[PDB]
RNA sequence: GAAUGUUACCGCAAUAGUAAUUGAACUUAGUACGAGAGGAACAGUUCAUUCGGAUAAUUGGUUUUUGCGGCUGUCUGAUCA
């Protein structure tokens, strides 16, 4: 296939590339993984039995050089970031959670949504 | 409405009643929250619902202004009236 990128909605700036996007694996499906768990107060007690989604609705980026002057200006662990020529939020940063729409607790990346974002191959159109 | 000197004007206020009501839209903001889907609020600005008090510039209704005009039948000889 053909390298793409991912950019912002309501606004036309590109914010990423390809080689990025690993799929990680989304379904195990056991007991407890595609189970939205909600830990109770105490005892580990689980309430809330909610089904994973099947659609993943988001991306999952490296650091960026944009990234960089917001990670290294006021680092704290859990924020928010959004797009510098307009003011649309387009996620939040973390290193210890925000696991995936899909919800699995994976290595700490930045992420990113696809809700308003979208993507566009690099390319020309397929003009049809 | 008698009576309080007569009459006239300007007042006080004891007591009694008392009335306003509810919903939207924009902005706040697709912001907060939320992993995402979704998704607010205070303040501000407009209008609306039900109720009430009044008013008649305009619009509508009413017409014994019998005000002006028209029409039928008949009577005043015709015309006019
Ligand atoms: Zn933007
Ligand atoms: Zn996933």
């Amino acid at each position: 296939s053909k390298v793409t990128a991912v950019r912002c909605k309501k606004c036309r700036t590109k914010l990423a590339l390809s080689t990025s996007f690993i799929a990680h694996d989304p379904p195990s499906k056991e007991s407890s993984e595609g189970h939205f768990i909600k830990r109770a107060a105490n005892s580990h007690r689980i309430i809330d039995i909610q089904e994973s989604q099947a659609n993943c609705s988001h991306f999952f980026i490296e650091p960026l050089k944009w990234m960089q002057p917001e990670l290294q200006g006021k680092q704290e662990l859990e924020g928010k970031f959004s797009c510098p020529g307009c003011s649309s939020k387009v996620g939040g940063y973390n290193w210890k959670g925000s696991r995936c729409s899909c919800g699995k607790w994976v290595i700490p990346a930045i992420h990113l949504q696809t809700s308003k974002v979208d993507q566009f191959p690099l390319q020309s159109t397929a003009l049809p």
